[PDB]
């Protein structure tokens, strides 16, 4: 009644972890998601590139057990919009999660289902505490990939539709060469 | 209702968290601990070395909540046996671990409650699932700092006084210049 224990490689450089599958978000999964949808359907046309690539090492759904997963957040924009994760909440109210970031710029988004928000600046060694009942986006402000690894418990489960919906209460932007966190003007609440 | 997200800076370099306070394990702190107790009296009178430092950013014990740390294993041996960490099972029996090795050369023995033991090496961007129910210990067998980054449930909790009472069924040691894990003379069960 005991699970085996094992180790796995991750390399810091490109986020690979050894014997995990490559589960790829091209841009054309990501309809609804960006403020410009003219830009969106122009760079899926032209393009449809990667924006990023999960390394998951999952166990079976049971209260106590942990993932862990790394990131690699391609670098781009969608008209004005850095590119960025999906987002999602938890499904249970009451599940953390621990992100460490390992390589290029970037930070994290997270708001609470009334939508205020925060804002984490993200570069190698930068540990971010996300906390029950936040959701969570990820977001590459940099030219270089910026990859993460990601501890999260294994019942946390997944919230997608309620950012499908209604979206973050804030964006991230390239104005004038400088990063801007600013109201998403889709957003309603 | 919501805790506030944050970020903390960590150095893979040395282990050190910004603003954590350093917890620091003296070879006289491991008193009992190691098969060679003549060799631990001669190194404590004579030095009482650092064996290993933490700096742990931890949250109240709440069920889904998530604490990090990570631990400088500083180079030694007391006798033939490598320096360790204590070593503990989590207070809850199904509670997992995630450790992230960032520098040096080492390892991890674990094993179960009825002594079944697990070695697992660990280097750079080795990540180790700690399964629940599996009493954990890292051992530095190396010339230099072993440093690694864990990531646990907020209320696994801790179970110092089974293996501070019993030890663990598997030493590590080092035997004509080569790392050998071997039965501890001192297990019973
Ligand atoms: O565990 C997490 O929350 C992360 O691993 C994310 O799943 C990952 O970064 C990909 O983002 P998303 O799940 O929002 O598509
Ligand atoms: O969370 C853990 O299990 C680790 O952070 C250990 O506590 C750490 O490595 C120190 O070892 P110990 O707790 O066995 O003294
Ligand atoms: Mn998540
Ligand atoms: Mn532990």
């Amino acid at each position: 009644m005991y699970k085996e224990p094992f180790g796995v490689k991750v390399d810091f450089e490109t986020g690979i972890i050894e014997g995990a599958k490559k589960s790829v978000r091209r841009l054309s999964d990501m309809e609804g998601y960006f403020v410009d949808e003219r830009a969106w359907k122009e760079l899926v046309e032209k393009e449809d590139p990667v924006v990023y690539e999960v390394y998951a090492v999952e166990q079976e759904e049971k209260e106590g057990d942990l993932n862990f997963a790394t990131t690699v957040l391609y670098p781009g924009k969608v008209g004005k919009e850095f590119f960025f994760t999906k987002g999602h909440f938890h499904a249970k109210l009451d599940r953390a999660e621990v992100y460490v970031a390992l390589k290029g710029k970037g930070g994290m988004l997270l708001q609470t289902p009334e939508g205020d928000a925060k804002w984490i600046s993200m570069e190698p060694g930068t540990v971010v505490y996300v906390p029950a009942g936040w959701a969570h986006r990820t977001v590459n402000i940099g030219d270089e990939p910026f990859i993460f690894l990601a501890i999260y418990p294994a019942d946390a489960g997944h919230d997608y539709g309620t950012i499908a919906e209604k979206g973050f209460s804030k964006i991230v932007i390239e104005e004038n060469g400088e990063v801007k966190v600013v109201d998403n003007p889709r957003w309603k609440k």
